[PDB]
């Protein structure tokens, strides 16, 4: 058999170089980087280079932290629950602005924060499929502990105006967090340019293993531990280190950024090829703006047949895709798709449509 | 060179069978078990068998959960912060009993809970190196939301009387949590026998990778998510699944229990051999009871030379060991140590002592 993966926004294949680099840490360099003897110390060089790759990736500065968590979900609950005790309870600032577009790791947590008595403004999405900096300017009250905006929508692929919100945040003296999970490796990430206080990411969406992630924390921003025990990660996030995956997420980030050109040029072109080919079949129109999107995602709607049905059929022909909201069809390429595969998908998709 | 690992309470070598079993999930079966197409579904059989091994390991029942977390540290912060909003704020029960022996993942979290205004009794350790069920009976107030006792001390290897505390907990209608991280694979774990509501473990202390763990939750016990977003693990712990490690921690648990005989018979004997050999050098006495210990740990004290010094020297001769508290020397075997290695260590240790 020969299959096509087009579900890259839902997880990605670990790059073989990432697998390769992690291996020795599943074999013989199995020591706990905390122990002072030969086994922990042996891991240090590889961990620090891994970390180096991570900072370089998002243009964090030496004086910032990039903390290894177990996923973006961890990262997200940490920023929110952390600013909860820092800013909400203990500085009175009882308001958060977020969006409705956000991943449930953000929304659901907010949901519960509201149940504790926080006020949360879920900024409403407009016709463009976007959020303007102005809306955040507006809802930004004074009780505002934190702004959270995703850098890129996981369903539509839509980029938001982070840099602007970053500025509005700076001027208004409020805390800014971006969930960047869908940006890393899709489009350049610059935290400095974004004046983000906090930035989340998950390895598996850029060819790293599932079950690791990062949170970028600024210069002198504080944030109560979500994992207390203060052993690791300069007190902020306790728990024995996931060495193999740190080393891998490191490689994975490096490679992700190194292919940024590639992603926009080749992958973006493949997504344009699929997209433009597919929309030349009756009543199938793309959801959201098409200009401020990451390269790899298209979200298409086949009016009359709900998407759940397209997926089932497509699966029988060895083509993996996912659901949207609008439900529509989420095709999401990666550096490993080929034009071969796209052509094929256009063919199989169209035939599946008509029948 | 030829090295000896005796630091098994600080991390362990992944068993080669565990590495082997995880591999295909780092290669080709890279899909997100949540997606409904061929890639997510493909992971289901291996995930469910992994889970099966996990329940079987700790004798959890079908109607209980065993939730995959990213480590015991995660597990521990979850039980405590979770009963905080369930029992502390929202049922008034503003008291927790724990011990002083507990891992910082427990203590440090409690510490912060106190800073929110909770009362925590840190049960004081007696001459035996233990805690009696009676003390928990005593401090168990009425405002008592939760009892937390480790099943086995990570420094001394000392087992606690879990089954009794379990009973006291049942009679007194209070919540019981055991951090079992040092029991799995050391001594039989039975949650039913322990009447624990909650049980924590970390894979890497029984030959599974670092960065995964479990929390056992009972029948109908509730516990607010520590990771909200309610996608995964029947709402309780959100975040894309760490497939490779779930599959591995599964194998690892299976193997851990299958060697329970071995651990007590052979490894326990090796630890007795080292222990009894070492204490026949002047003013070197074992810390804590010697009878209610897991098989693999000895904690020895060389009076006159602090332990930090023994470790450095020992490291130069390729023997990895860790610190205690008393600081003493924590030698911790595993199924992979050999008598060869123990003999050698007795020799090298004694020589290092005199000089
Ligand atoms: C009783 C007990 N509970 C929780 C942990 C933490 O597991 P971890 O979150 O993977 O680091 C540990 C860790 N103990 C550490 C040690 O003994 O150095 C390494 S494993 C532990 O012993
Ligand atoms: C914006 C955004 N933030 C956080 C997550 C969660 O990362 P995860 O904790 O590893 O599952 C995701 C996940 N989105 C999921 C999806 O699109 O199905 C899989 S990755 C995300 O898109
Ligand atoms: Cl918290
Ligand atoms: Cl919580």
């Amino acid at each position: 058999v020969q299959r096509i993966y087009l579900d890259n926004n839902a997880t990605t294949r670990i790059d073989p170089k990432v697998k390769e680099i992690m291996d020795p840490f599943l074999r013989d360099h199995y020591g706990n980087p905390s122990s002072l003897h030969q086994f922990g110390t042996e891991t240090h060089p590889a961990i620090a280079e891994a970390l180096d790759k991570l900072y370089k990736g998002i243009n964090a500065r030496d004086i910032d932290d990039v903390i290894i968590t177990s996923c973006a979900t961890e990262s997200n609950n940490w920023v929110l629950k952390g600013v909860y005790f820092d800013e909400c309870l203990k500085k009175g600032k009882n308001h958060i602005v977020t969006t409705v577009a956000e991943h449930p790791a953000v929304r659901s947590t907010c949901n519960f924060l509201e149940s504790l008595g926080v006020e949360v403004t879920y900024l409403p999405i407009n016709e463009h499929g976007s959020i303007t900096a102005e809306q955040v300017r507006e809802a930004i009250t004074e009780k505002t502990a934190l702004v959270s905006v995703m850098w890129a929508n996981n369903e539509t692929g839509l980029i938001f105006p982070i840099e602007e919100i970053g500025a509005i945040c700076k001027e208004k003296g409020v805390l800014f967090h971006t969930d960047a999970v869908q940006a890393i490796g899709k489009i350049p990430v610059d935290v400095l340019k974004a004046n983000a206080d906090f930035l989340s990411f998950s390895a598996h969406k850029f060819h790293g293993p599932k079950g690791i992630g990062g949170l970028y924390i600024r210069s002198g921003v504080g944030l109560t531990p979500l994992f207390h025990g203060g052993e690791h990660m300069n007190g902020r996030r306790s728990g024995t280190l996931n060495v193999p995956y740190i080393v891998g997420m490191g490689e994975a980030m490096k490679l992700a950024v190194e292919h940024l050109d590639y992603e926009k040029e080749v992958v973006g072109k493949l997504r344009d090829k699929l997209e433009e080919a597919l929309l030349k079949i009756p009543d199938v129109m793309v959801v959201g703006d098409r200009i401020h999107r990451v390269p790899n995602t298209t979200l298409v709607s086949v009016r009359g047949i709900e998407g759940e049905a397209m997926l089932w059929d497509l699966n029988r022909s060895n083509i993996a895709a996912s659901t949207g909201s609008a439900t529509a069809i989420r095709l999401s390429l990666s550096r490993f798709n080929t034009e071969a595969e796209i052509d094929k998908t256009i063919e199989v998709f169209s035939q599946a449509a008509v029948r």
